[PDB]
């Protein structure tokens, strides 16, 4: 499977001078329940946003830097890439990741973040015409988590007739 993972305020933010603009543990703790012994594809940017491979998933990174060495992280150098790699595998990030990838998974982990802050990056527009909605989970509030938030996971539709 090839799927999506995201978190989007309500107009697609999706990050602000190479950080997420919202702290919201719980959107943390969603991504690894999803991920964990699976494997996250992402761009260079969000790896050296991370700082750090995430423990018990491999960690792939997309740049065209053939001297990039991560211990712990494989490395790819292009799109056709990604189809080789073996089992669940997300698409993590960045921006231009996304706008690579979306037309091509077959659905999406996304966090709905009920507000608007200002970013730097976004996620494409896409619609809820071309997307069931398999689950939509309110996040729970509390005292580390004070954003709403909705948990959705979207399957692309086929087009019958
Ligand atoms: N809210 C979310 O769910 C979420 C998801 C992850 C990241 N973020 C965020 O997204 C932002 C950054 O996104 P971004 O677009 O600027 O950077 P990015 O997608 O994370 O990575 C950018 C880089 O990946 C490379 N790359 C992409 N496609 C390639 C290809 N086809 N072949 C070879 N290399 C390729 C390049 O590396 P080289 O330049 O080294 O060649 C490139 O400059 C941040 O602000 C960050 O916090 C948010
Ligand atoms: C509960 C522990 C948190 C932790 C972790 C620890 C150990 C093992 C696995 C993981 C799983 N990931 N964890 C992270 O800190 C990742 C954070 C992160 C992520 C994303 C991507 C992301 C963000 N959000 C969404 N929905 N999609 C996403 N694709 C982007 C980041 O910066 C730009 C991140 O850094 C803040």
């Amino acid at each position: 499977t090839l799927s999506i993972l995201v978190a989007h305020d309500l107009q697609r933010v999706i990050g602000f001078e190479n950080q997420l603009p919202w702290h919201l543990p719980n959107d943390l703790k969603h991504v690894k329940k999803l991920s964990t012994g699976h494997t996250l594809v992402m761009g260079r940017k969000t790896f050296e946003s991370i700082g750090k491979p995430l423990p018990n998933r491999r960690n792939v990174v997309l740049t065209s830097d053939t001297s990039f060495n991560v211990e712990g992280v494989d490395v790819i150098h292009s799109i056709e890439d990604i189809y080789q790699l073996p089992g669940h595998v997300f698409i993590f990030g960045g921006q231009t990741l996304f706008e690579e990838m979306i037309d091509k998974v077959d659905d999406m982990y996304i966090t709905v973040i009920e507000g608007k802050f200002r970013g730097d990056t976004f996620f494409p527009p896409y619609t809820f015409e071309d997307w069931e909605v398999a689950s939509s989970v309110e996040g729970k509030l509390d005292e580390k988590n004070t954003i709403p938030h909705t948990f959705l996971h979207l399957i692309r539709k086929a087009v019958p007739r």
